[PDB]
C-alpha cells in the first residue's frame, strides 16, 4: 500500500478513439510497455510512471495538466496547464510547428521554470485519450532514481549532449524530462467527457478548443475532486518558502489589531467565528470572548444568514465579530476581518477551481474566489503599530524613527524610544510579509487609531 502497482488494471475505454482496437484488459505494466518504455525489473525508487490519487495529493505542487490534440504525418498540439501550446511535427500561448528535438528543449525549460520553487518532481495530470501517452517517448526518458550533477536534489531532467542529469534549478540546455509522474483522471470513474464534468463546478475556465484549455480543465477538475469535494487537513506539505514567517506574522497582526479595537471601541463582547481550534488572540483583554465553530470553507463562501440565523449571545449585532480567515459572503458592519486574496501570485498559492485558489502552507486549503463585495459594510484596515509596553531598550544598530503610525507613549511625548523603534520596524516587516502573502485586512468604519492615544492618560 505504498506506490501504485504496475499490475493494477487500467480502463482503456477513453483511449479507444485515438487507439482503435485497444485491449479492454490492460495493466499499468502493459500500458508503460506500449508507451515505448522498458522498466527492466528495476528496484530503484521509480516503481511506476503512474501514481495513486493519495500520492498525487501529497505532490499537488508538482501538478501540470497535459493534453495532446492531433492537427505518421500527424502534427500534434501539446498543451500544458501553464497555458502553453507547442506544435510538434514528424518532419493561450500558440507556437508554430517545429520538430521534436527543439520541442523537447522548450518542454524542459517550461517545466523547470514553473516548478523549481514548487517541487522536486512533475506530475502530468491527464484526461487520457491516446496521443498524450504515445507522445511521451518523444520527450521523456526513464531509469533509476538519480541526483543532480550540480547538487543533491533528485534528478528531473536529462541531457543527451553531456550525458548528465539535473534538477529543475540546474537543467539549462537539457532536452529530456527524466522520471516524470502521471495520473489519468479518467480512471477515477466519471460519466461523460472532460468539459461536461469540469463545467459542473467551474465557470472560470472555458473551452477555446486548444490543447492547453483541456490541460487547464483537467488540472482544475483534479483539484476540485481532491481539495474541494474531499478535504484532508492531515496531509503535511514541505517548507518551500516563507511559510514560518508568514504564519508568525499573521498571529502578530491578529493580536495587534484585535487588542487595538477592544481598546479604541471598548466592546463588551467579541464573537469569534471560525477555526474550532482557536484560542483567544488577546488573552488579557477585558471583553466576553464567545467562540463559534466553522471549518475553512473550500467550495463556496459561507452565507452569513446560515452562520448567524436559525436561532451564543444570539445578538451578533452586540459587540464585535472576529472573522479571522473565515470566508463569508457579506461581513456584518461590526467586524474585524482577515480574508485571503486568492488572486495573489506566490509559490504557496496555486491556481484553483471556479476562481478559487489552493493555498498550500503546511496544509492545503482550497479558498473560494476573492469577492470585493463581501466587504461593503467595512473599510480597508490601515497600517498602525500600537504598544503600551514600557520604554526600555534591554540588551543591531539604530536610526531615529519618525512616524505618525507608531502609537506609543514615547511618540505621544515627542521622541520615539529605541525599544519601540525596533519593535515598530519588526512589526512593519511582519505586516508587509502578511500583506504580500495575499492576506487582506478589513475593519468596521468607526475604527480610528486616534482613539488609542487616550490609553496613555
Ligand atoms: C497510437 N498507438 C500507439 O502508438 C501504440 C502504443 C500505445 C501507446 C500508449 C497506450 C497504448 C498503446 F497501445 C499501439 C502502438
Ligand atoms: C508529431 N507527430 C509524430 O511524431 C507522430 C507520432 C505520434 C505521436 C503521438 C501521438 C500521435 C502520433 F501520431 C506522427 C508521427
Ligand atoms: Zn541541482
Ligand atoms: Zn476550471
Ligand atoms: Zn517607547
Amino acid at each position: 500500500p505504498t506506490h501504485l502497482s504496475v499490475d493494477t488494471k487500467f480502463k482503456t475505454e477513453g483511449l479507444c478513439v485515438d487507439i482503435p482496437g485497444i485491449p479492454k484488459d490492460m495493466t499499468y505494466r502493459r500500458l508503460i510497455s506500449m508507451m515505448g518504455f522498458k522498466m527492466n525489473y528495476q528496484v530503484n525508487g521509480y516503481p511506476n510512471m503512474f501514481i495513486t490519487r493519495e500520492e498525487a495529493i501529497r505532490h499537488v505542487r508538482a501538478w501540470i495538466g497535459f493534453d495532446v490534440e492531433g492537427c505518421t504525418n500527424l502534427p500534434l498540439q501539446l498543451g500544458f496547464s501553464t497555458g502553453v501550446n507547442l506544435v510538434a511535427v514528424p518532419t493561450p500561448l500558440m507556437y508554430k510547428g517545429l520538430p521534436w528535438n527543439v520541442v523537447r528543449i522548450k518542454i524542459v525549460q517550461m517545466l523547470s521554470d514553473t516548478l523549481k520553487n514548487l517541487s522536486d518532481r512533475v506530475v502530468f495530470v491527464l484526461w487520457a485519450h491516446g496521443f498524450e501517452l504515445t507522445s511521451m517517448k518523444y520527450f521523456v526518458k526513464i531509469g533509476p532514481e538519480r541526483t543532480c550533477c550540480l547538487c543533491d536534489r533528485r534528478a528531473t531532467c536529462f541531457s543527451t549532449a553531456s550525458d548528465t542529469y539535473a534538477c529543475w534549478h540546474h537543467s539549462i540546455g537539457f532536452d529530456y524530462v527524466y522520471n516524470p509522474f502521471m495520473i489519468d483522471v479518467q480512471q477515477w470513474g466519471f460519466t461523460g467527457n472532460l468539459q461536461s464534468n469540469h463545467d459542473l463546478y467551474c465557470q472560470v475556465h472555458g473551452n477555446a478548443h486548444v490543447a492547453s484549455c483541456d490541460a487547464i480543465m483537467t488540472r482544475c477538475l483534479a483539484v476540485h475532486e481532491c481539495f474541494v469535494k474531499r478535504v484532508d487537513w492531515t496531509i503535511e506539505y514541505p517548507i518551500i518558502g516563507d511559510e514560518l514567517k508568514i504564519n508568525a506574522a499573521c498571529r502578530k497582526v491578529q493580536h495587534m489589531v484585535v487588542k487595538a479595537a477592544l481598546l479604541a471601541d471598548k466592546f463588551p463582547v467579541l464573537h469569534d467565528i471560525g477555526n474550532p481550534k482557536a484560542i483567544k488572540c488577546v488573552p488579557q483583554a477585558d471583553v466576553e470572548w464567545k467562540f463559534y465553530d466553522a471549518q475553512p470553507c473550500s467550495d463556496k463562501a459561507y452565507k452569513i444568514e446560515e452562520l448567524f440565523y436559525s436561532y451564543h449571545s444570539d445578538k451578533f449585532t452586540d459587540g464585535v465579530c472576529l472573522f479571522w480567515n473565515c470566508n463569508v459572503d457579506r461581513y456584518p458592519a461590526n467586524s474585524i476581518v482577515c480574508r485571503f486574496d486568492t488572486r495573489v501570485l506566490s509559490n504557496l498559492n496555486l491556481p484553483g477551481c471556479d476562481g478559487g485558489s489552493l493555498y498550500v502552507n503546511k496544509h492545503a486549503f482550497h479558498t473560494p474566489a476573492f469577492d470585493k463585495s463581501a466587504f461593503v459594510n467595512l473599510k480597508q484596515l490601515p497600517f498602525f503599530y500600537y504598544s503600551d509596553s514600557p520604554c526600555e531598550s534591554h540588551g543591531i544598530d539604530y536610526v531615529p524613527l519618525k512616524s505618525a503610525t507608531c502609537i506609543t507613549r514615547c511618540n505621544l511625548g515627542g521622541a520615539v524610544c529605541r525599544h519601540h523603534a525596533n519593535e515598530y520596524r519588526l512589526y512593519l516587516d511582519a505586516y508587509n510579509m502578511m500583506i504580500s502573502a495575499g492576506f487582506s485586512l478589513w475593519v468596521y468604519k468607526q475604527f480610528d487609531t486616534y482613539n488609542l492615544w487616550n490609553t496613555f492618560t
